């Protein structure tokens, strides 16, 4: 069974604050005596270009107001880096949450928060593309939601925050240094992403998946080694797949080589059947995913 | 665009807690000074049929174990209702939220969060099946998982209690009064769910959420009013379609009526061949009219 879950919010909910300044609203993440929000948050109102460094420069601490759950924290000072603000407040969170800051690689898989004026409504896993986007479900007002995964010690991996959704529907966000994943820029524009390749590891876990629940008639007999398949890869729009050894313990109850799985993806590249719900092969899920949803491991 | 998204969890994380009597473990949910779990907790290491009855008529306090978060609670007294135990405990759990308990229909959409040891794990959306069964993502250990969901003034409704996987895969639960959705029985047995209905509500949603897309390669211009669809979807496998005027928000936007979509169904109900619609290759039923105007809207 493979179901898109979640990790529990709590934790991070009790660091979403509301974040205003002048009229313009979105999210940001208190930690410690530090708000993280996008600089967004400080453009003027207009259709040109906005120049974020003379926003910067005629910025008001007046004019802020961050709140959480209706109580005002008081503006002590704020500093710019690259897309995001840091607002230092006057009062720490007493529910700051043992963390860390991590940035993403493609591939990788999240939770995203997604939060409107400060209030939490929604929770789900996403995966970050080779085009440094994800698919989310972002309207009005979601700017500044974080994006997290949970240790197994606990700690908190804060690793993305919402910027803008792109003319495509892609969603982009930054890490909390402020680096937009990407590269993108962080205001309205006409900016196309490159074209996402199949993640060749999440389609791997997948197949083990679909061979850990009896279904298997999709199965290639023969194999295909790694430097056969990643030119393969590379002329169809996939990724090099990265290792064998980390399928070894799929590989184990299987009992099948990732070289096998390598061959079945160039055969299943359904008419019209079928693979654990699935008409084409899926790259949502990671290994890590997997062995988790599986055996808890 | 569609994804299916929990509620957030945060406010019934701080209510799961751990249930132990002898060596058995599974989850409950702590809610003033009572923690509800499956009866599951109290039955004998056996492969025969389990007497709740009597485990229940054997059955001591002080075999029992519950923790919050390793912090271990005091058991002051022990009733049965149906399949959940109600377990008074000696405090208060002081985050209780404000909560009512409700029951599921079919069709139902709620947000289960996926529980080990007491300890939250996982959180996801999901829907009651006409075959009163829910496809989640459980492993060992999840029963007495909780089902949820927020209203709009912050009241959580508690509607599920993980109870048991049918060797089908299927999931079974009960509300927080004791019954069994679906009335299966809440022990090990060889009971089969009956043939799942596609949920015709949700599929005229997720339809109204492909116009609202620009995907209209589909669309019949033929009307089927309601009573015809209702025949139609008996001899194929779909739920009767509940109302239209609740649709209208989304009919005068498109502006498509929803007997042209049931139209639709009825042309799409075999395969697109082959042809996608917001990336599905067949009608999806798992996205309920709230979703889509909420995902969409944010009303």
């Amino acid at each position: 069974g493979l179901k898109k879950m979640a990790q529990p919010s709590g934790c991070v909910e009790r660091c979403v604050v509301r974040v205003c300044y002048g009229s313009t609203v979105l999210n940001g993440v208190w930690l410690g005596d530090t708000v993280t929000c996008p600089r967004h948050v400080i453009a003027p109102s207009t259709t040109v270009l906005i120049d974020y460094d003379h926003a910067y420069s005629t910025m008001r601490l007046h004019n802020f107001s961050v709140s959480h759950n209706g109580v005002f924290l008081g503006v002590v000072g704020v500093t710019m880096h690259g897309s995001v603000l840091r607002i230092k407040v006057s009062q720490s969170n007493v529910h700051t949450p043992k963390h860390v800051f991590k940035t993403l690689k493609p591939g990788d898989s999240f939770n995203i928060l997604a939060c409107y004026e400060g209030i939490a409504s929604g929770v789900f896993g996403v995966n970050l593309r080779t085009n440094f986007t994800i698919k989310g479900s972002f309207i009005n007002g979601a700017c500044g939601s974080p994006g997290y995964n949970v240790r197994n010690d606990g700690t908190v991996e804060f690793c993305y925050l919402h910027q803008i959704e792109l003319g495509s529907g892609a969603h982009v966000g930054s890490d909390f240094t402020g680096s937009v994943y990407g590269n993108f820029d962080d205001q309205p524009s006409l900016q196309v992403e490159s074209a996402n390749l199949m993640l060749s590891d999440n389609v791997v876990a997948f197949l083990y998946a679909a061979l850990l629940n009896g279904c298997r008639w999709w199965l290639c007999s023969t194999r295909v080694n790694v430097d056969g398949f990643n030119e393969w890869a590379m002329a169809n729009g996939y990724t090099s797949v990265s290792s064998v050894e980390c399928y070894s313990i799929l590989a184990a109850k299987t009992g099948v080589s990732v070289e096998q799985l390598l061959a079945s993806i160039q055969h299943l590249h359904f008419g019209g059947k079928n693979i654990l719900g699935y008409s084409s092969l899926c790259d949502e899920f990671t290994l890590a995913e997997v062995v988790k949803q599986m055996y808890g491991v």
